[PDB]
This record gives C-alpha cells, structure tokens and sequence, in this order.
C-alpha cells in the first residue's frame, strides 16, 4: 500500500516527463523518462 | 519551471523510497532509490 503509493507518483512522473520531452526535447530527459518506466515495470511485478 | 516541478516529485519519491527501504528491507527499493538520486542530480545540474 506503501508500494501503491510509491507506484503512483512514478506514474504522475511519468506523464510529466513525458509532456516535457515533447515540449523542450532534451536527451537526458528522455533519460529518465527509461528509468521512471523501469520503476512501475518493477513496482509492478511486487504487486502482482 | 517544468523542470522545478519534476524536481519536487523526484524530492518526495527520494523520500519516500527512504522510509521503505528502513522498513521493508528490499534490494529493489534501493536500486530505485539510486535511480530517484541521479535524476535529481541531473536535474540539478540543468537549473544551474
Ligand atoms: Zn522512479
Ligand atoms: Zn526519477
């Protein structure tokens, strides 16, 4: 539940980025754009 | 400003992410725990 709510805010970040790198189009954000996407992969597979 | 705003859930997640690894005890937590701070380095690093 702790987990759900880590989970959540990666998805909110996610979207985030997301609108960023269409907006300013920078490498490194498309960087951690990966690494957020990774997360709830992870995040993910914890919860079932 | 966009970036500012990346960065303050990036600050919470950090936290967070803090609080499980002290109570559920999970590698994977501190692998993402890891990531969380190398954004916010890079982030950093774009607002000067
Ligand atoms: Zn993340
Ligand atoms: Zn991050």
């Amino acid at each position: 539940d702790y987990l759900r709510e880590l989970l959540k805010l990666e998805l909110q970040l996610i979207k985030q980025y997301r609108e960023a790198l269409e907006y300013v189009k920078l490498p490194v954000l498309a960087k951690i754009l990966e690494d957020e996407e990774k997360h709830i992969e992870w995040l993910e597979t914890i919860l079932g």
